[PDB]
């Protein structure tokens, strides 16, 4: 933290009690948040600001280094071979992606799976010309309940046909419980502290994204609010997973509302807010017995397509 212009040991030792120890943290912060620290000046806050854009080499690129900094991204397989194919290779590292559907479709089995397969390094796609094996050695993940559906049974299992101990993974996953939007937003922004503490947070899992702010903010004569409060905490999990290189994934729900982009009928809630700022959107079916279907209708660089996979005792495969 001293390297930075116009930082001493003083000023240092006040940004990690205000909890900017992180280069980036300092790079991408506002002169407004960083003067609420104590001593710290307006001209010391842009100084250090400018100092780590600088250090953290935040400028204009071109050409081949617009490639490298695309390598940086590693992806986390979802266990379903269409499924990764569909997703480009896997589950996207510094990017948003939700699995919204009708209710027993298998969001909550995909959130769980993942934190299983995050356990398995073989699972963890990437170029260590851009990421190091020891940026991604010790993975841990955040499970953010929030509507009381997680279960380590679940995860003992599909550890065990995964070949994996499942303590293991049980003891690597942070699940906190959100009873409200305000606890689950809360959570999501204490992320930082899970890795200032050293843990290697490379996994986030926001399920559901949605279901307590529809619950809190009923009357449509309060959408407004909902969608602001809905918009800071998406944020947060879109600044999150860039600056920690780690994967977000969030499930949501489906209102009766019609949404046709096919068959159709029904929409993830959340509104525009949501749409805009998830990366990858899917759209969950059931087909016979435990057969699925994830359709990828919103990315950035993919065409829309469906994958097809199962839920049995495993988790999911195929
Ligand atoms: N141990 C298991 N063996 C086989 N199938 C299982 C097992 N556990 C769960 N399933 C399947 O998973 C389905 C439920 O998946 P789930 O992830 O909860 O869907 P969901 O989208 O999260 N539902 P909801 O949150 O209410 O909208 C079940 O109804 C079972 O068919
Ligand atoms: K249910
Ligand atoms: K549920
Ligand atoms: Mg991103
Ligand atoms: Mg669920």
């Amino acid at each position: 933290l001293t390297d930075l212009p116009g930082v001493g040991p003083s000023t240092a030792e006040k940004l990690v009690e205000a909890g900017y120890i992180d280069f980036m943290k300092i790079a991408t912060a506002t002169v407004g948040e960083l003067t609420d620290i104590e001593g710290i000046s307006e001209k010391a806050a842009a100084k250090m600001i400018m100092g780590a854009r600088d250090l953290c080499d935040l400028g204009f690129k071109s050409g081949i280094d617009l490639l490298k900094q695309r390598s940086t991204v590693w992806k986390l397989s979802t266990s379903s071979s269409e499924l990764d194919s569909v997703l480009g290779g896997g589950l996207e590292s510094q990017s948003v992606t939700e699995f919204a559907g009708v209710f027993g479709s298998g969001k909550t089995q995909i959130m769980h799976q993942s934190c299983v397969n995050l356990q398995n390094p073989e699972f963890l796609f990437y170029d260590e010309e851009a990421v190091s094996k020891g940026e991604v050695a010790q993975p841990k993940a955040v499970y953010i309940d929030t509507e009381g559906t997680f279960r380590p049974e679940r995860i003992m299992q599909m550890a065990e046909h995964a070949g994996i101990d499942g303590q293991t993974v049980l003891d690597n996953t942070f699940v906190a419980r959100a009873y409200n939007s305000d606890m689950q937003m809360l959570f999501a922004e204490k992320i930082e502290d899970l890795i200032q503490e050293g843990n290697n947070i490379k996994l986030v899992v926001i399920d559901s994204l949605t279901s307590t702010f529809r619950n809190e903010y009923t009357g449509r004569g309060k959408l407004a609010e909902r969608q602001q409060k809905l918009g800071r905490h998406m944020a947060t999990l879109n600044k999150l997973a860039d600056l920690f290189n780690c994967v977000v994934l969030v499930t949501n729900q489906v209102s009766a509302k019609p949404d046709a982009f096919f068959g159709m009928a029904e929409q993830a809630i959340g509104g525009h807010i949501v749409g805009h700022a998830a990366t990858f959107r899917f759209f969950v079916r059931k087909g016979k017995g435990d057969k699925r279907v994830a359709k990828l209708y919103d990315s950035p660089h993919l065409p829309d397509a469906e994958a097809i996979f199962r839920i049995t005792e495993k988790g999911i495969q195929d």
